[PDB]
């Protein structure tokens, strides 16, 4: 643990969890290619339980880069391609508004505005049927960016369906063992229970509730380490020696559509490096979108990151790929996120 990066963790972090009022945290940093940790607080309040480095955080959207990955390696399979009509998959969907609708559309929202939330009523398999079914897109295809948790998480959904797997197995199988993430799940066992940190929100604690399409949208827990071992991979696909998982990470971080500076690639988003934390960072916001034609491969010059909140985690990673440098920040409060995205510049930027 070089004394630089202990202090600009510490001299960072400490003022952001007071100002935040932040529980618990945890921090990882890579620095040429090796994690550092760091720790603070309560992982459970009232059990007077530390954050350590096993302690188990809600990633919310970050669970999205999972999905764009796992996504990946499907394609990298020859089992789907992004050019693929959604209807392909899922020849249920009948409605007219399908038509032209690919899976490339769903993993980077922009099938035509599919709403933010899928609805808490919609449970059953034939519930979510009659909810895309019934959904009336605002715009055509491939025009308006506009995130969606029904958009990627259907995207989830078809991308494992050639594969005969359920999307726990999948992912289990194809990502989280080959990358050795034997801390990081869907669905936490009890086992694993003791090490699962509270969320907060408003003061009670709070743990992310079950949805339709929860797993493939928001619904990974993780470690620190963990995430630390998901950044490394991420920063390095090369060293991973499963073709499909390191084709998958490579066009995960492909850059698909343009939105003013950032690119969208598959639960990655990304922009160039270098770049000021200002132009780094609404319950909705509506971009128009140019597509990249065709999709730049990943750019080893870039920021690449990723939000992700629950109603009581707010979590970041960002890394940029030439320098060999990352970070991830795990909370048990989900704070705002120009908040996180400044912390990380500001610790990243001393180290580059």
């Amino acid at each position: 643990a070089p004394q630089q990066i202990n202090d600009i963790v510490h001299r960072t972090i400490t003022p952001l969890i007071e100002q935040q009022k932040i529980p618990g945290m945890a921090v990882a940093v890579i620095y040429q290619g090796k994690p550092y940790y760091f720790t603070w607080g309560y992982a459970d309040i009232a059990k007077k339980q530390p954050v350590t480095q096993q302690t188990l955080f809600e990633l919310g959207s970050v669970s999205k880069t999972f999905t764009g990955v796992l996504g990946g390696d499907a394609i990298a399979r020859g089992e789907i391609k992004l050019s693929d009509p959604t209807t392909k998959y899922w020849p249920e969907l009948t409605a007219k508004q399908w038509n032209g609708i690919t899976l490339l559309h769903l993993a980077t929202y922009t099938a035509g505005g599919l709403p933010l939330q899928v609805p808490d009523e919609v449970k059953s398999s034939s519930d979510l049927l009659r909810f895309y079914q019934n959904w009336q897109p605002a715009w055509a295809p491939g025009t308006q960016r506009l995130y969606a948790n029904s958009s990627i998480g259907l995207f989830g959904a078809l991308a494992v369906k050639p594969s005969g797997l359920s999307f726990e197995q999948a992912m289990q199988t194809r990502v989280f063992q080959p990358l050795k993430l034997n801390h990081t799940w869907i669905n936490v066992p009890p086992a694993e229970e003791k090490n699962y940190a509270w969320g907060y929100r408003e003061g009670k604690a709070v743990h992310v509730s079950p949805g339709a399409l929860d797993a493939e949208a928001y619904g990974v827990k993780s470690t620190i380490e963990d995430m630390a071992r998901w950044v490394q991979s991420n920063l390095k696909p090369l060293d991973i020696n499963e073709k499909t998982l390191q084709q998958g990470i490579q066009l995960a971080q492909s850059r698909y559509w343009q939105t003013g500076d950032m690119y969208q690639g598959l639960g990655w988003e990304m922009l160039d490096w270098p770049v000021n934390p200002d132009s780094i960072i609404i319950a909705l916001a509506a971009r128009p979108v140019k597509a990249i034609t065709p999709p730049t491969p990943a750019v080893r010059a870039s920021w690449v990151h990723k939000t992700g909140a629950t109603g009581g985690f707010g979590s970041y990673v960002a890394f940029i790929p030439e320098k060999e440098l990352g970070i991830v920040m795990l909370a048990n409060k989900n704070y705002p996120n120009p908040a996180r995205v400044d912390a990380a510049w500001q610790i990243l930027n001393a180290l580059q």
